[PDB]
């Protein structure tokens, strides 16, 4: 979740 979060923006 963390990443996907940092990934999306």
């Amino acid at each position: 979740l963390a990443a996907s979060l940092a990934c999306a923006l």
